[PDB]
C-alpha cells in the first residue's frame, strides 16, 4: 500500500513541528504503520519523536507518542483518559547514535494492528517489542486528538518531551503491514549480526562474544548461545561458532562447538517484568565463557569453555572440591550413583566406571561424549522443555529420549556440582568441532576449578606455546601448552584481589613478552607483564585514562600488526565509564620501545557515552581492518535483561580510530 502521508528532512532543534493539517484528516480505520528514518546523536534525556495528541485543556493524558531516552531506549505511549487506558511499551538499548563519528540513520517501524490487537516495534531491522492487549486502542481513536507533532507532544498547548535530532523520513500507512513487508524496508545499519534470534542455535539471547583471526584468513567467532534469558548459569547455554571468509562481510550459519541435550533448544521470549524477570532455567547443564586460539604446529583450532552440571552456576558451585579424586599423581572424575549419599565412583582409564568402596570395576562405562553406557548399551533420559504457560516458569519432561550424560539432572551417575573447564578442537577451522574433554584440576584435589577468561587465548609467534588465561580468587592462573593442547600446566600470578572476576586478555608485545590486561574491582583496568613466555609474571599495575565501574567489565585486547605514528600499537576494547556499561571505546596505545610502557594516545568512541557497551571481542582482520563483536547494551543493568539482537558486529579502519 502507498503511504497516506510522507515527509522528510525535519530538523528537531528543541522546537516541535506541527503537521496536523497534513496528517490528521488522512488517518482512518483502526490499524496504522509508522515508518521513520531518524538521527539523534545528541538526544535530550527523554524526547518524543512523533506525537498525536488531544492538545486541549484537561486532556493532558490523551496522546500517542513514540519516544526515546538518552540511554538508547525506544518506546511508545498510547493514552486515553476516558477509556481509562495508559499503555506504555518500550525496550532499552534499541538505538544507534553515532558510527565513525557520524550520526546514524535509525530505521524505525511501528505497527499498530487492530485485528491482532498487537503493537509491534522494529528498529534497524530488529523487533524490539511485540505487545498484545485485551482492549485495543487504535492510535487515532484517542478521544479529541487535534494535533500531529514531530519532536514533541502537545499537551494542553505546551511542548512536552522536546526532541533534539532529525527525521530524514517519515511515512504513515492506514494498514498494519505484515512482518514480510517490514523486512523489505531498506535499512542504513552501521552494524551486522553474526548470531541472531531465529538462527540455527534457536537461542533468543547471546552474550560473551569472541573473535579470532586464523592463519588461512578465516575469521572465527564464538559466543554463549543463551536460552533462558541473558542470565549466567544456572541456565541452558550452548557455545556456538560462526566464521567469515570475506573479512567479516558475511558469516556462516552457526554450529555448536559445545552442547548439551538434557533440555530442548527453545527460542523463548523471557519475561522482562519485575515479578518474573529473575526466572531461571534451574535443572539444565550448561556451558559459559568460551575462548579461542589457533595452533601453528598442528593447524588445529582449540576452544575452551566453562562447564556446569545441571542446576549449577558459579554462585552455587561447590568450592573446596575439584570434582576429581587424586590417585598416584593421577586425576579421576568422581561420580555419585542414584541412591548414594556420597561419591563412591570414579571414571578410570577407558571410561571404566570404578567403584571406590569395593575397588571393583562396574559394568558401567562413560563414553567420549560423557554419556553413560551399561554393558556397552547406551542409557537415556527424558528431555525437558520450559514454558511460561502457567504464569510462572515450568520445567517438564517432553517425551523425547536423549543419551544419558553425567552432567545431567536425570542421570544415574552424576558429577560433582562444581565448575569445570572443557576443551574441544576443530580440524577444519570451525566447520565442525570434536566432542569436548575436561581439563584436569590445576590447583589441587580439594580446590574448585578456575574460571576461563572469555575471548582469545594466545599463540606465541616464535614458538609452539599456547596460553589460556583463567582466574580464581587471589590470582590469574595461566594454562600453558607446548604440545598442541594435549597437556597443560599452570602458571599462577597472584593479584591484589580476593574474589575478583579477573577476566584477563593477553597481547605479545614482542618475542617472549606478554602483557595481560584484566578486569578488577578498583574501577581501573589492571595489567601485568611476563618476559618469560608466561613462566613468571610481574606485579600488578593499573591503567590511567580509562574508567570502569566498581564491578568492572571484560576488556579485549590485541597487538596490531602495522605501526601507528611509527610505533608498535596495542588496541583495547572496553566501556569507558564509572557509572555503568556504556561509553564503549577502542583505545589505541603506542609502545615505548625503551621500557615497554604504553602511551594511550587515541580514544575512539564506538557510540554515544550514554549508549550501552559491555563485553567485547576484537580482532585484526586479514585486510588490516578491525572487527568488533560486542554487547551493545548494559549487561549488568537489571533493567536491560533479556534483550534480543544486541550483540552486534562492526568493521573499522585504523584511520577511523586516530
Ligand atoms: O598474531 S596472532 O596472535 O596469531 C592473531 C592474528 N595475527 C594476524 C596477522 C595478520 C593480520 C591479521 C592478524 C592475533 C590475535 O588477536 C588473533 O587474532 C590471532
Ligand atoms: O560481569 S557479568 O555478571 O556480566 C558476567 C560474569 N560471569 C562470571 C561467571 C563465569 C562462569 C560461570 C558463571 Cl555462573 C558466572
Amino acid at each position: 500500500i502507498s503511504p497516506i502521508f510522507q515527509g522528510g528532512s525535519y530538523q528537531l532543534n528543541n522546537k516541535s513541528i506541527d503537521i496536523s493539517s497534513l496528517l490528521l484528516d488522512k488517518l482512518s480505520g483502526e490499524s496504522q504503520t509508522v515508518v521513520m528514518k531518524f538521527k539523534a546523536d545528541k538526544p535530550n534525556s527523554l524526547q518524543a519523536l512523533f506525537g498525536l495528541s488531544n492538545s486541549k485543556a484537561g486532556f493532558k493524558n490523551n496522546y500517542f507518542s513514540i519516544f526515546m531516552r538518552d540511554s538508547g531506549e525506544i518506546g511508545v505511549e498510547i493514552r486515553d483518559a476516558q477509556k481509562g487506558i495508559n499503555y506504555l511499551f518500550s525496550r532499552p538499548a534499541s538505538l544507534w547514535g553515532k558510527h565513525k563519528g557520524q550520526a546514524v540513520e535509525n530505521t524505525l517501524v511501528f505497527v499498530s494492528d487492530s485485528k491482532d490487537k498487537t503493537y509491534t516495534m522494529y528498529v534497524n531491522g530488529i523487533e524490539v517489542f511485540s505487545e498484545t492487549v485485551d482492549t485495543f486502542l487504535p492510535i487515532s481513536n484517542i478521544n479529541g486528538i487535534d494535533k500531529a507533532t514531530l519532536g514533541a507532544v502537545n499537551r494542553e498547548g505546551k511542548e512536552h518531551y522536546l526532541a533534539k535530532g532529525s527525521i530524514d523520513e517519515i511515512s504513515l500507512f492506514n494498514k498494519a503491514i505484515s512482518d514480510q513487508e517490514v523486512s523489505t524496508i531498506p535499512l542504513s545499519n552501521p552494524f551486522q549480526l553474526i548470531f541472531q534470534s531465529g538462527d540455527s542455535t534457536q537461542a533468543n539471547y547471546f552474550r560473551i562474544p569472541t573473535l579470532y583471526t586464523l592463519s588461512s584468513g578465516r575469521v572465527l567467532s564464538s559466543i554463549d548461545a543463551r536460552y533462558g534469558g541473558t542470565h549466567d548459569s544456572k541456565s541452558k547455554i550452548n557455545i556456538a561458532t560462526s566464521y567469515s571468509d570475506d573479512n567479516g562481510k558475511t558469516w556462516s550459519e552457526p554450529i555448536f562447538a559445545m552442547k548439551f541435550n538434557d533440555y530442548e533448544e527453545q527460542l523463548v521470549y523471557w519475561p522482562r517484568d519485575n515479578k518474573l524477570k529473575n526466572s531461571q532455567i534451574s535443572g539444565s547443564a550448561s556451558f559459559i565463557d568460551s575462548s579461542i586460539v589457533e595452533d601453528k604446529k598442528s593447524g588445529k583450532t582449540i576452544l575452551l569453555a566453562d562447564v556446569m552440571p545441571a542446576g549449577i552456576g558459579n554462585n552455587n558451585a561447590n568450592k573446596a572440591d575439584s570434582g576429581f579424586k587424586e590417585i598416584n599423581g593421577h586425576y579421576y572424575l568422581k561420580l555419585k550413583k542414584n541412591g548414594d549419599n556420597d561419591f563412591r565412583y570414579t571414571v578410570r582409564e577407558n571410561g571404566v566406571v570404578y567403584n571406590e568402596t569395593t575397588n571393583k570395576p562396574t559394568n558401567y562405562t562413560i563414553n567420549d561424549k560423557y554419556e553413560v553406557l551399561e554393558g556397552g548399551k547406551s542409557l537415556t533420559v527424558e528431555q525437558y522443555s520450559v514454558d511460561f504457560d502457567s504464569g510462572s516458569l515450568r520445567e517438564r519432561h517432553n517425551g523425547k529420549q536423549v543419551p544419558m550424560n553425567v552432567f545431567y539432572k536425570d542421570s544415574l551417575f552424576k558429577v560433582t556440582p562444581t565448575n569445570y573447564i572443557a576443551m574441544t578442537t576443530s580440524q577444519n577451522r570451525g566447520e565442525s568441532w570434536e566432542q569436548f574433554k575436561l581439563l584436569p584440576p590445576f590447583l589441587g584435589e580439594k580446590h574448585n576449578g578456575t574460571y576461563l577468561c572469555p575471548g582469545q587465548g594466545l599463540a606465541l609467534k616464535s614458538s609452539n606455546r599456547l596460553i589460556f588465561a583463567t582466574y580464581t580468587s587471589g590470582e590469574l592462573t595461566y594454562l600453558i601448552s607446548d604440545d598442541s593442547g594435549q597437556t597443560w600446566k599452570k602458571s599462577s600470578a597472584s593479584i591484589p584481589f580476593k574474589n575478583a572476576t579477573a577476566e584477563a586478555q593477553m597481547v605479545e608485545l614482542r618475542d617472549g613478552v606478554i602483557r595481560t590486561f584484566f578486569r578488577t574491582t578498583t574501577g581501573k583496568i589492571a595489567y601485568m607483564t611476563s618476559r618469560d613466555s608466561g613462566e613468571t609474571w610481574s606485579k600488578v599495575s593499573y591503567i590511567d585514562g580509562i574508567q570502569q565501574t566498581s564491578y568492572g567489565t571484560q576488556v579485549s585486547a590485541i597487538k596490531y600488526s602495522q605501526l601507528i605514528d611509527g610505533k608498535e600499537a596495542v588496541i583495547l576494547s572496553t566501556p569507558n565509564s564509572r557509572s555503568g556499561r556504556k561509553g564503549g571505546q577502542l583505545v589505541v596505545g603506542l609502545v615505548n620501545k625503551e621500557d615497554d610502557s604504553i602511551d594511550w594516545k587515541y580514544h575512539y568512541g564506538i557510540d554515544l557515552p550514554s549508549y550501552g557497551y559491555a563485553y567485547s571481542a576484537i580482532t585484526e582482520l586479514p585486510n588490516h581492518h578491525i572487527g568488533v563483536l560486542f554487547e551493545k547494551y548494559d549487561s549488568w543493568s537489571r533493567n536491560e535483561l533479556h534483550l534480543s539482537n544486541v550483540v552486534q558486529y562492526i568493521d573499522l579502519e585504523i584511520n577511523d580510530l586516530t
